[PDB]
C-alpha cells in the first residue's frame, strides 16, 4: 500500500497521456504476470466471501457445527463454477483444515478481507487514475478487466472530484468514502435538508456566495450526523445513563410524538362534539357529555393528560435534537464575523440588530464555542486584531487571561476536581445559559411547541382549549402548508387591500351620513325607528358589516329610493359600491391567491429545470456534456457530485495532516482560509483535456 | 354492465350510464383532469374548512348560543347551538352556503353586550371561509388549466 | 410482485409475451449461484426433460 | 403581467451586460467573470 501511495504521488499533477503515467503503464506491462497474480488473489477471496454466504453453498453444508469438509467444499466450488481446479486447490491449502478435514468457512472468508482492503482500494485508485489519464491503451484494459471485481466492490467507496489546482489546471482527485458517512448521507433527513438547501440557493441564492452556502450546508450536515449518531442506539451513574437513554429515545421518536399528539387532539375534539348545555344539572348553565355508555368522560380525562405529557416530551425532543444546530450556526456566524469582519472590534453592530446586541454577552464567556467546533477562535481573533485594537482590550472582551494563555502552552495543567453537585453548579455559566435561552425563545418552532403545551394546560382548565391543537395539521401536512404559503406569499398585499377597502367604505359612509340618512332605517315599526347612519361610527359599522357581506352591496340592505329626489344619486352610489368593493377588491384577493399558486409552481419548475440543465458546481450546461452520450449524468455522478465534495471534506477532517497529499493540503489550507477557488467554475477536466480526450 | 342490470330492476339506475360522456369525449376528460390534477389539495382544503368551522362552532357554543334560535314562535324555540354537533351541522350547512356567512342566518346582535365580538366573528367567518378558501379552489382549478 | 409469484411455475407463463426461453435463460444465468434445482422448482422446470 | 415584467428585468440584468449585451455564460467561462465584468469592465456607474 505504501508503494502504491508513492506511485500515486508520482502521478500528482499528471496530465492526460503524461510521460510518467505512460512509464507506469510500461512498468506494469513488464510486471504483468505478478500484477495478474495479485489481482487474482484479491478477486478470488472477494468471490469466496460471497459464495460462502450463498445458500447454494449452505446446501452442501450438512454439519450442525457449521463446518464443511474439503471434498464437499471442492464440490461446492465446482458447482459455482467461478473457480478453476488450481484455484480451488489454493483455497484448500489456505483453508485451516483440521485432522477431520473440516473447515470454518466463515473465518476462512473473513481472514483476508480486512488486511487486503486498503491495498485493494489503492490498486483500484491507481488503475482508475491510469485509465482516465491514458484513456487509449489496450494494455490497460486487460488489467482493468482482471480488476473488475475489485473495482465493483470499491465503487461506492471510491470518491472522485475535480478542483482547480495550483498548476492553474483542473485536476481529478480520488479518495476513500466510509460506509458510515455514505449511510448517514443517505438518511432521509439529510436528503430533505439537501432538497431545501438546493431550492433556497437556486431560487434566492447568489452565484458569488453559492460555494460559501454549500460549505455551510456541509458543516451543518456534519454536525447533524454527529447528533444522529449520538442519539442512535446500538446509582447516580445509572440515573444518568437512563436519562440519556430516555432523552435519545425522545429525540429519535420526536416526529412520532408530534403525530400522536395530533391524533389525541383529534380524538378529544371528536369527543367534545357530544357536550350539551342545560339549565338543570344532569340561574346557571351546565355543560355535560351526552353518551349512553358513560365511558367517554374518563377517556377524555386520560387523553387530555396524555396529550399534555406528549407535548412536554415534544419540547424535550426538540431541545435535544434541533437546538444544537441553532446554537452551532449562531456560534459559527459570530466567530466568522469576529475573525474575518471584526464586528465588535472595528465595525460594531448597527444597534438595529438585536442578534448583534445579544451576541455580545457570550463573547467573554468561557463556554462560547460549546457546540461549534473551533475552540481557538478567540486566539485567532487576538492574533489577527490585537496589534491594532489592543491585546488587553481583546482579552477583556473575550474573557481571556493573557498570562494563562502562554503558560497553558508552556506546560500542561490538569486540575481535576472531584465531581459534586455544588461543583457542577459553580461550573454553570449563567451568561452563556442566558444568551442560549434567548436564542431558543426566539426560535419559532420552540415557541410554537411551547404555545401548544400552554394550550394543553389551559385545556385542562377548560377542555375546549384543546381545539387549538387541531391547527397543527398545517405544520404536520406538507400540502396544507403549501396551500397556506400561497396565502402568506401576498399577505401584506392582502392586508393593504383590506385597508383600502376600509377607506372606500369610510368615504361611502361619509357620503351617506351627509346625504342619505333617511334611507338607513332598519325598523319596521314606525314608532321605534332604528337608524344606522345618524352617527358616523354606526354608519361605518353598518356598511363594513352588512354591505360588504351582501352580494348587491348596501343597496340590498337599505330602503329603496324609487320616487325620491335623490334616486339617481343613490343608484350611482349603490352601483359604484357594488363594482368597486364587491367585484374589484375581492377579485384582487382571488387574483393574489392565484398568482401565489403560479409563483410557487414556477419556482419549483425553475429549480427542477436548472438542476436538470446545469451542473450545480461548474455551472456548465447539459448540452456540452451530452455532446458525449450520458455526459451530464456521468458528470453529476462521477466528476462533480456535490455529495463527493462533502465526503472529501469529511475525509480531510478525519485524516491526519502529515498524511495529506499536496492536493489535500492545498484544499485544506483553502478551507482554513475560507477560499473557494478550488471549486471548478466554468471549467472541467473534459473541457480542459478536450482535444486529447477526443 | 352491473348498473345496466340494476336498471332492469329499477330503470332509474340507467342514469349512471350518462357519466360515460367523460370517457367518450376528450374535451370533458381534459376538463375533469384539470380538477383531478389538484384533487388531493382540494380535499385537504375542504378538511381545513371543516376545522375552521369547528373552531367557529366551539366559539358559538361557548359564547353565542342565544343568537342561534331559528323559531319565530316564542313558545317552541328551535336552537341550533345548544348541542355542539347540531351547531357544527348548522354552520357547515347554512353558513358556508350563505353569501355573507352565518351572520346572514343568525339573529342580529344590535344592542347587545357582545355585538362587537359577534361582528368580528361574522366578518372573519365571511373572509376566511367564504372568500379565501373558495378562492383557493378556483385558483387550484385555474392553475391546473395552466 | 406478490401476485406474479403464482405464474412463475406455470407452464403457460409466457403465453402472450414472445420469449418462451426466459426460464432457461434465468437458469443458465443464476443456477450456479442460486441452485439449479431451486430455480427449476420455482419456475416449474423439469431438468431431465 | 406585472410579475413577469419584474422577473424579466431581473433575469436580463443577471444574464446580460447592460452595456455590451454579451451573456453571462461567456464571462463565467472564467470564474466570477460576469460580476467582475459588471463591477470593473462595464460598470454603468463608471460610465457616468
Ligand atoms: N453537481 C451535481 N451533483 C448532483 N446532482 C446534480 C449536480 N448538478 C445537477 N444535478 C442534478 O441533481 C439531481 C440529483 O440527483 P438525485 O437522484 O441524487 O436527486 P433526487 O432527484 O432528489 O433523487 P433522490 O430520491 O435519489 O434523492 C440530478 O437530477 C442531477 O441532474
Ligand atoms: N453593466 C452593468 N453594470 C452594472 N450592473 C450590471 C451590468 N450588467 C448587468 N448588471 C447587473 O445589475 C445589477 C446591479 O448590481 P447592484 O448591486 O448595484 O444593484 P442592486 O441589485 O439594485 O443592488 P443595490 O441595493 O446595491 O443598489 C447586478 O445584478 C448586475 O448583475
Ligand atoms: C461540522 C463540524 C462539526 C465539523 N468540522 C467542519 O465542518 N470543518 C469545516 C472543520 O474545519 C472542522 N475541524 C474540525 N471539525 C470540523
Ligand atoms: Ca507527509
Ligand atoms: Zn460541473
Ligand atoms: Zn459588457
Amino acid at each position: 500500500k505504501d508503494m502504491v501511495v508513492m506511485l500515486l504521488s508520482l502521478l500528482e499533477g499528471n496530465v492526460v497521456n503524461g510521460m510518467i503515467a505512460r512509464q507506469m503503464v510500461d512498468m506494469l506491462v513488464e510486471s504483468s504476470s505478478n500484477v495478474e497474480m495479485i489481482l487474482k488473489f484479491f478477486d478470488m477471496f472477494l468471490k469466496l466471501k460471497d459464495i460462502v454466504g450463498s445458500e447454494a453453498f449452505q446446501d452442501y453444508v450438512t454439519d450442525p457445527r457449521g463446518l464443511i469438509s474439503k471434498k464437499d467444499f471442492q464440490k461446492a466450488m465446482d458447482s459455482q463454477k467461478q473457480f478453476t481446479g488450481p484455484e480451488i486447490q489454493f483455497l484448500l491449502s489456505c483453508s485451516e483444515a483440521d485432522e477431520n478435514e473440516m473447515i470454518n468457512f466463515e473465518e476462512f472468508a473473513n481472514r483476508f478481507q480486512e488486511p487486503a482492503r486498503d491495498i485493494g482500494f489503492n490498486v483500484a485508485v491507481l488503475l482508475t487514475n491510469l485509465s482516465e489519464h491514458v484513456p487509449h491503451d489496450p494494455r490497460l484494459r486487460n488489467f482493468l478487466e482482471l480488476a473488475e471485481s475489485i473495482l465493483e466492490y470499491f465503487r461506492p467507496y471510491l470518491g472522485r472530484i475535480e478542483i482547480m489546482g495550483a498548476s492553474r489546471r483542473i485536476e481529478r482527485i480520488y479518495f476513500e468514502i466510509s460506509e458510515t458517512n455514505r449511510a448517514q448521507w443517505e438518511m432521509p433527513q439529510v436528503k430533505e435538508s439537501k432538497r431545501q438547501f438546493i431550492f433556497d440557493v437556486v431560487n434566492e441564492g447568489g452565484e458569488a456566495e453559492k460555494m460559501e452556502l454549500f460549505v455551510s450546508f456541509c458543516e451543518d450536515t456534519i454536525f447533524e450526523m454527529q447528533i444522529a449518531a449520538q442519539i442512535s442506539e446500538p446509582f447516580w451513574g445509572e440515573l444518568e445513563v437512563q436519562r440519556v437513554k430516555f432523552l435519545n429515545y425522545l429525540s429519535r421518536n420526536f416526529y412520532t410524538l408530534r403525530f400522536l399528539a395530533l391524533f389525541l387532539a383529534f380524538a378529544i375534539n371528536f369527543i367534545l362534539l357530544f357536550y350539551k348545555v342545560s339549565d338543570s344539572p344532569p340561574n346557571m348553565v351546565y355543560y355535560f357529555l351526552e353518551e349512553s355508555t358513560g365511558y367517554m368522560e374518563p377517556a377524555l380525562w386520560c387523553l387530555s393528560l396524555l396529550h399534555t405529557l406528549v407535548a412536554f416530551l415534544c419540547i424535550i425532543g426538540y431541545n435535544c435534537l434541533k437546538v444544537p444546530l441553532v446554537i452551532f450556526k449562531r456560534e459559527k456566524e459570530l466567530a466568522r464575523k469576529l475573525e474575518f469582519d471584526g464586528l465588535y472590534i472595528t465595525e460594531q453592530p448597527g444597534d438595529d440588530d438585536v442578534k448583534g446586541q445579544w451576541d455580545r454577552l457570550v463573547l467573554n464567556t468561557p463556554s462560547f464555542p460549546s457546540n461549534y467546533w473551533d475552540k481557538f477562535v478567540k486566539r485567532k481573533v487576538l492574533d489577527k486584531h490585537g496589534d491594532i485594537f489592543g491585546r488587553e482590550r481583546i482579552a477583556e472582551l473575550l474573557g481571556m487571561d493573557l498570562a494563562s494563555l502562554e503558560i497553558t502552552a508552556h506546560n500542561e495543567r490538569k486540575p481535576d476536581p472531584p465531581p459534586g453537585l455544588l461543583t457542577w453548579l459553580m461550573s454553570i455559566d449563567v451568561k452563556y445559559q442566558i444568551w442560549k435561552f434567548g436564542v431558543i425563545f426566539t426560535d419559532n418552532s420552540f415557541l410554537y411547541l411551547g404555545w401548544y403545551m400552554v394550550m394543553s394546560l389551559l385545556g385542562h382548565y377548560n377542555n375546549f382549549f384543546f381545539a387549538a391543537h387541531l391547527l397543527d395539521i398545517a405544520m404536520g401536512v406538507k400540502t396544507l402548508r403549501t396551500i397556506l404559503s400561497s396565502v402568506t406569499h401576498n399577505g401584506k398585499q392582502l392586508v393593504m387591500t383590506v385597508g383600502l377597502l376600509a377607506v372606500v367604505v369610510y368615504l361611502y359612509t361619509v357620503v351617506a351620513f351627509n346625504f342619505f340618512r333617511k334611507f338607513y332605517n332598519k325598523s319596521e315599526d314606525e314608532d321605534e325607528p332604528d337608524m344606522k347612519c345618524d352617527d358616523m361610527m354606526t354608519c361605518y359599522l353598518f356598511h363594513m358589516y352588512v354591505g360588504v357581506r351582501a352580494g348587491g352591496g348596501i343597496g340590498d340592505e337599505i330602503e329603496d329610493p324609487a320616487g325620491d329626489e335623490y334616486e339617481l344619486y343613490r343608484v350611482v352610489f349603490d352601483i359604484t359600491f357594488f363594482f368597486f368593493v364587491i367585484v374589484i377588491l375581492l377579485a384582487i384577493i382571488q387574483g393574489l391567491i392565484i398568482d401565489a399558486f403560479g409563483e410557487l409552481r414556477d419556482q419549483q419548475e425553475q429549480v427542477k429545470e436548472d438542476m436538470e440543465t446545469k451542473c450545480f458546481i461548474c455551472g456548465i450546461g447539459s448540452d456540452y456534456f451530452d455532446t458525449t452520450p450520458h455526459g451530464f449524468e456521468t458528470h453529476t455522478l462521477e466528476e462533480h457530485n456535490l455529495a463527493n465534495y462533502m465526503f472529501f471534506l469529511m475525509y480531510l477532517i478525519n485524516k491526519d495532516e502529515t498524511e495529506h497529499t499536496g492536493q489535500e493540503s492545498y484544499v485544506w489550507k483553502m478551507y482554513q482560509e475560507r477560499c473557494w477557488d478550488f471549486f471548478p467554475a466554468g471549467d472541467c477536466f473534459r473541457k480542459q483535456y478536450e482535444d486529447q480526450l477526443s
